């Protein structure tokens, strides 16, 4: 009875480099047969303050994406090679494949989201 | 000075199939030289009981996400081939290639976000 095309065991889990606790994923690159990108994130009401990680790397491009339901409902600080970003919701910033990077959260109300899409299927 | 690792012109509104106005996308194939994803969606805390698109088709894989602040605090209905599915959040369905198919929303709070990540840069 469960169902192979839904996944609700979710998020998942993993560790990554930088973190002090698992990264919680919603697309894993076994999902599904095999999936081409991964995708982490969270919920950033409760992380004002509170960074998750030191700066870190993929292998592969990363793309944020930052959401709030009410625009500029969200702020975040990017490090990007040691320069600092900053984007305001809705926003999406490219991390290159590599790249040592990290967020800060700013500025959140309930509901607002940030995703890392990774593209690619290695951590 | 604007950077071009940063979008913030968001959402990307675009026409798409079986919708009555412009589909909210955030990843667009001509982002950042070329992506091989897309992803559009947004927040359904308005949505209920109002669809945004009679059954439609892409011609590639995609996966729906639907989060909330709370655990269940969302709940979508997906209609694929014509059968019916729920999803209530967190969860990942995947919608196959030239599988007809839409959303309904039945339950959401503020926060609550439906996002398709479409598995290639064709609608
Ligand atoms: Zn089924
Ligand atoms: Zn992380
Ligand atoms: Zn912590
Ligand atoms: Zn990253
Ligand atoms: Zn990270
Ligand atoms: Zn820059
Ligand atoms: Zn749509
Ligand atoms: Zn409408
Ligand atoms: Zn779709
Ligand atoms: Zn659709």
């Amino acid at each position: 009875p469960a169902d192979p095309e839904i996944v609700e065991g979710l998020p998942i889990p993993l560790a990554v480099a930088g973190h002090h606790q698992p990264a919680p994923f919603y697309l894993t690159a076994d999902m599904f047969g095999g999936l081409p990108v991964q995708l982490a994130g969270g919920e950033l009401s409760t992380l004002v303050g509170k960074p998750v990680a030191a700066p870190h790397t993929h292998p592969v491009d990363e793309l944020y994406l930052l959401v709030s339901p009410n625009k500029g409902g969200a702020r975040i600080e990017v490090q990007l090679d040691g320069r600092r970003h900053e984007l305001l919701s809705p926003a999406v910033m490219r991390i290159p494949a590599g790249s040592e990077h990290c967020f800060l959260t700013l500025e959140a109300e309930v509901g607002s989201y940030c995703f890392g899409i990774l593209l690619g299927d290695r951590l």
